[PDB]
RNA sequence: AUUUGGUCAAUUUGAAUACAGAGAUCAGCAGUUCCCCUGCAUAAGGAUGAACCGUU
């Protein structure tokens, strides 16, 4: 009931929580992905691969592998697919963190490397 | 120095019920006009091709 009246209170004053600025990509706004405006998709998710390795059964075996970031051109289907070596993760710490600077490093370069006109919007 | 700018509406009445008052948001497509291209028709108007002789 509280949280239903606090709810009230900020639509009557038009306050609002942060969440983000930029409007998400989502079922409804899907469509606007395949217009003329050139576009790249980026995934960071393959960046710092560990591996515990799994068959069907389930058996254990550790290891720590190498890792990607996926970047997509969905009109002209390239993919900037930047191999992150493992030799990156030797002796470091706070090791999630720093993988996203990584892919957001890499993400800047591939944005100088492509020109003007195929820069992305 | 005092005070007016302060009456919820609606319903049931002969004060009670109500309690603020009753589709939203996102997205297609077609039409309307003008333009451009394309194919067809209609008129008109060209341009040109095609062996070899014809008809009382």
């Amino acid at each position: 009931a509280l949280y239903v009246l606090r709810e009230r209170i900020r639509k009557g004053l038009q306050i609002y929580q942060s969440s983000v600025q930029e409007p998400f990509l989502n079922s409804s706004n899907y469509a606007e992905l395949f217009n003329n405006d050139i576009k790249l998709f980026v995934d960071d998710t393959n960046v710092y691969r560990v591996t515990v390795h799994k068959t069907f059964e389930g058996n254990v075996a550790t290891k720590a592998i190498n890792g990607c970031i996926f970047t997509l051109n969905p009109k002209t289907g390239h993919l900037f697919l930047k191999i992150i070596h493992t030799s990156v993760w030797a002796g470091q710490k706070r090791l999630s963190q720093l993988a996203k600077w990584k892919t957001a490093e890499e993400v800047s370069a591939l944005v100088r490397s492509l020109p003007k006109e195929e820069q992305p919007k």
